[PDB]
């Protein structure tokens, strides 16, 4: 739709931003070396997703802003932002694939899979996340929401990394505590290391550039947009394992993973001391013999109809909020996310 | 000196630093566990130090500013920024000692070699960045540097990290082609990952505090400060071999870690065929008797001797340096801070 139209001047425009960041080598080729590895982190990195979180910055800006200021010059700042946010993207995958011992991502092998590069990467990702700083500046400088951006970006990174923390302490290497599984939990691993940089981040970094720097605007937006981030992780983990991998493109590694899914979360609000055993005895195993187990436990307790009264009730609770919190915004911009969400 | 007795009201704003950083969850129990991860992080990796980079913002700070304008609030905003760069240092640290496999820094056990840590380091590792900001914020939003800071302290991690990319391709874990190991490419490497955060960050920082936002002066300062931080990695290098463990407080490890050391690099510069070759079979060797072989290289092409004669004639460049580009500022300034790393 919006995005797919979009999409094409979004990917394309990468070339210009790649160029911009290894440029400053001119002036000091003593560095050029260190350049030319960055360029490559850059393509194999920012490259190769879907570019929802980078686009809907555009999109967003978009129906925001007027179309008379949108001249060429504001529209590269609002690709240059939507590429930031990519960026803000693939410093924590990298990082992330490399502390949970990740194989592959987006099909290809985890960058710190490949010979020659392994513990490198930490640093990689460091620099991937650098680049954001230096893109700001470079393209927005001048402008007067740009100290905004930059804390906007900060807080992010921030909120994702307590995020991950947190995670990282719910869900320990080895240890399958399912005691730490509890629906408060889970919410609050959702809220901070995925709703805020994937659902908050994008419309903000917009409405900010459109000069939306309310406090009381970003707190109604993020209202309606933590709320949308929360279903679509709660989607996203029920897909991971009743989703069709011909249709998501990917297969489900939740349960093997011992991860703290919204599944799994249910499984333990409904079942029996005999029903927890025999989640305990198969969660977090590589053997399809006992994750075909749990998925059997886990359509037993009726979870695939448990989801399904959820998303139309979230649903509902999502439109409600925009018909409360949209104004003075556009309902568009929440309505065209929340279209994309729901299947 | 001016450190020692500072150096008291120094370490003990720490905890005043960690109660404000663990405070915010008071807003937001549901991260508690994860305030209490990073409430860790920072007692174990940003304490035990020398404070050296951070008593230095302190110090220049108060050369800088007029003991009226010195009021305890001002005070404590420098005390704040002189921490926020020890936390830039120990977010260095722990990712470092995680790429090169370190077993231990300052004196314990690295914070990734800890049991249950291990590469969750990583994160941890970026919280330690993301308090900087946070920090920054909360001490010196309403300043008119806060903007001048921000971008000092980003820049000067994407330097580092610019400067450790260069290090990393320079010294491959396990490659010693002694090729690459160039002056040109060790003093680019002193200056980026070295040099920058640890000489002009702490300075630059007192400037904009001071109101010195120039960026004639910024320049200027930097030209010298820059210079001093060369001489200080050169004779850290040199001492890391030919210095007193007693005195220094540390065991050389530099020939055996492979390291782009200034004695290596000179070594090859003042080097006949055959002795390249005694340096490629014992440079990069745990055994203390292949050690030893190159250290007897070493002596025997006089580099002890070379680095005097450059310790002197260093030091008379940085006395030119500080008398042609110190003022506007104090010359005191540049000179503590030199009579401090000249032995
Ligand atoms: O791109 C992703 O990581 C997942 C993802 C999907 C999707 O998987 O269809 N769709 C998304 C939308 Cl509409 C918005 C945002 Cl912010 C993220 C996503
Ligand atoms: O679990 C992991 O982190 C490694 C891993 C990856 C991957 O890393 O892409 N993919 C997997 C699949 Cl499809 C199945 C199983 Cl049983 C394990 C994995
Ligand atoms: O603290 C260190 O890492 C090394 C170090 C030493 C020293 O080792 O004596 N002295 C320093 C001085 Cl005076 C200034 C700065 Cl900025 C760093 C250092
Ligand atoms: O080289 C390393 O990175 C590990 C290492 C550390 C250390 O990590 O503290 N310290 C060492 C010493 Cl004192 C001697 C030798 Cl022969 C190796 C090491």
């Amino acid at each position: 739709d919006v995005y797919a139209q979009e999409k094409q001047d979004f990917v394309q425009h990468f070339s210009q931003i790649v160029r911009v960041l290894t440029e400053d080598e001119m002036g000091h080729p003593e560095i050029g070396d260190a350049i030319a590895r960055l360029k490559e982190v850059l393509e194999y990195n920012a490259i190769g997703g879907k570019y929802n979180r980078g686009l809907t910055v555009v999109v967003a800006f978009r129906e925001l802003v007027e179309p008379r200021k949108q001249d060429a010059d504001s529209l590269q700042r609002a690709w240059t932002v939507g590429w930031c946010v990519e960026l803000l993207q693939a410093f924590f995958l990298v990082a992330d694939d490399i502390m949970d011992s990740s194989l592959t991502r987006r099909g290809q092998i985890c960058w710190y899979q490949k010979p020659g590069v392994g513990l490198d990467a930490i640093n990689d990702a460091n620099l991937l996340e650098a680049c954001i700083y230096r893109l700001l500046k470079l393209y927005c400088r001048e402008q007067p929401y740009y100290l905004n951006l930059i804390e906007l970006f900060l807080q992010s990174s921030y909120q994702t990394e307590i995020g991950q923390t947190l995670d990282l302490l719910t869900a320990p290497q080895g240890n399958v505590d399912l005691v730490r599984f509890t629906e408060k939990r889970y919410k609050s691993i959702v809220k901070y290391k995925t709703a805020f940089y994937s659902f908050y981040l994008p419309i903000a970094a917009a409405m900010y550039m459109a000069g939306i720097d309310g406090e009381k605007e970003h707190a109604n937006a993020k209202k309606i947009l933590l709320e949308m981030g929360e279903f679509f992780q709660i989607q996203d983990d029920y897909l991971d394992l009743f989703g069709d991998p011909s249709v998501t493109g990917k297969i489900g590694t939740d349960i093997q993973d011992n991860k703290c899914s919204w599944l799994v979360v249910q499984c333990l609000q409904r079942a029996t001391p005999e029903q927890y055993q025999i989640l305990k005895e198969n969660y977090g195993q590589k053997e399809a013999e006992k994750v075909a187990r749990v998925k059997a436990l886990y359509e037993e307790l009726d979870l695939p109809a448990v989801f399904l009264q959820y998303e139309e009730d979230s649903y509902s609770h999502i439109m409600a909020l925009i018909e409360q919190y949209a104004a003075p915004l556009p309902p568009a911009v929440f309505l065209g996310l929340a279209r994309k969400i729901y299947k």
